[PDB]
């Protein structure tokens, strides 16, 4: 009966979800702003029944690092989950900015994880989809933590699309893989991100998604890397414990948290970990930025269904007719007739071209922050990596780039890897 835009109205886009967009709305009434995830019925694992009992308890569940859920909302065509606001941005985010980071800086970060994950299983909730982008921070410092999703991301199907699946390979438990799972393969997670945190690199790695999956099915791993000599055999210790194969015979998250390394600690720098973590968050992001562009071009299918609407006509327009042809598919329509001031050819040409501007500087932001040494360019060893992380073949990315420059010599520039995407979408 309740509907959500008697309550909100949306004020900006605050970033990309799992299952969904996360816009910043405000309650009409008291001025409260909120997080809000419209997921578009994303098919769903169980009945309409077992969803609104997880909501109802999910709501009532309070604890400092755990996201709070507000309201829930549904309509023929969305889903509406309504929950509090984090400024602080994304928890690896943070890490990448900061000058020093220790064995104490990560405990404190695990130890408030794994609170919020012991205060979950009591109450029988699991996550199964703990990452590091369903941490973030309440505000932008060395703050606290809020898990994301917890109990929400398992009632909804995953979806199979690369964008949504980049860094999710990477921590997922190997008994998730196999179908039959319990609580435990939330610490599996943690225990991965605390590999993470004190070395910089993943535990479980590979070229491609399907590589990284056979690396967490077989489970082993090793700290045979030099940035675990400057590391202590009590951090080592919990994480073979956390990484423990059969779920029984894992930790439990409270047991986690009675642990001696996280009694101790919670001091030298973990300087190669940081390096580590700041070219690995990176490359994440990169290969996240490169799917968008791929996805915004193709979508920028407005255009040509933007003309057909646009039936309603001289090769010219009044201003309330482009309001209607935008609302069929106000202060938007005047930017654009601003640079122009008309044709309605005209129009269509500058608001795309304004899409396509705004589209290639998110990407160049992506390219730049990768190119740490600001040399301009990335090699092609650098292009595999982020290929494969992009689930992009080979032999395709490679064609395209000598299509794009046949002299590319085994480097490009930021115009040249942009070049690149645009062919690898159908321009
Ligand atoms: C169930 C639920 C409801 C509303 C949002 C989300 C949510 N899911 C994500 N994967 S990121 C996110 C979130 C939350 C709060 C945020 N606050 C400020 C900026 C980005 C934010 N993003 C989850």
């Amino acid at each position: 009966t309740a509907i959500f835009s008697d309550r909100y109205k949306g004020q900006r886009v605050l970033g990309k979800g799992s299952f969904g967009e996360v816009i910043l709305c405000k309650d009409k009434i008291t001025g409260q702003e909120c997080a809000v995830k419209v997921i578009s019925k994303v098919k769903q694992k169980t009945d309409k029944e077992s969803l609104l009992r997880e909501v109802q308890l999910l709501k009532q569940l309070d604890h400092p690092n755990i996201m709070k859920l507000y309201e829930f909302f549904e309509d023929k065509g969305y889903f509406y989950l309504v929950g509090e606001v984090y400024t602080g941005g994304e928890l690896f985010d943070e890490i990448i900015s900061r000058k020093r980071f220790s064995e104490v800086d990560a405990a404190r970060i695990i130890r408030q994880v794994l609170s919020g994950i012991t205060y979950m299983h009591k109450n029988k909730i699991v996550h199964r989809d703990l990452k590091p982008e369903n941490l973030l921070l309440e505000s932008k410092s060395k703050a606290n933590i809020r898990i994301i999703d917890f109990g929400l991301s398992t009632h909804f199907e995953a979806s199979k699309k690369m964008k949504d699946k980049i860094g999710t390979a990477y921590y997922i438990a190997p008994e998730v893989l196999h179908g039959t799972y319990d609580e435990k393969c939330d610490v599996w997670s943690t225990g991965v991100i605390l590999y993470i945190l004190l070395s910089g690199c993943p535990p479980f790695n590979g070229a491609n998604e399907y590589d990284i999956l056979k690396k967490v099915e077989k489970g082993k791993y090793t700290f045979e890397l030099p940035q675990w000599k400057k590391v202590s055999e009590s951090a080592k210790d919990l994480i073979r414990k956390m990484l423990t194969y059969v779920p029984s015979m894992r930790i439990s998250a409270r047991d986690a948290l009675d642990h001696e390394w996280i009694q101790t600690y919670t001091v030298p720098s973990l300087d190669n970990a940081i390096l580590n973590i700041r070219q690995f968050q990176g490359t994440q992001k990169l290969a996240q930025a490169a799917l968008l562009y791929m996805g915004s071009k193709l979508t920028s299918d407005e255009t040509k269904e933007l003309t057909a609407i646009f039936k309603m006509d001289d090769g010219q327009l009044d201003r309330a007719e482009l309001i209607e042809g935008y609302k069929e598919l106000e202060h938007e329509v005047d930017q654009v007739l601003d640079a122009v001031d008309i044709e309605y050819s005209e129009f269509v040409t500058v608001a795309m071209d304004r899409k396509t501007l705004l589209s290639r500087e998110r990407l160049e932001r992506a390219f730049r922050m990768f190119d740490s040494d600001n040399s301009g360019k990335i090699s092609s060893t650098e292009l595999a990596t982020i290929f494969g992380v992009s689930d992009v073949d080979s032999e395709t990315w490679k064609s395209v780039l000598s299509e794009v420059d046949k002299n590319n010599d085994g480097e490009v520039d930021f115009d040249e890897f942009q070049q690149m995407l645009l062919k690898l979408c159908g321009n």
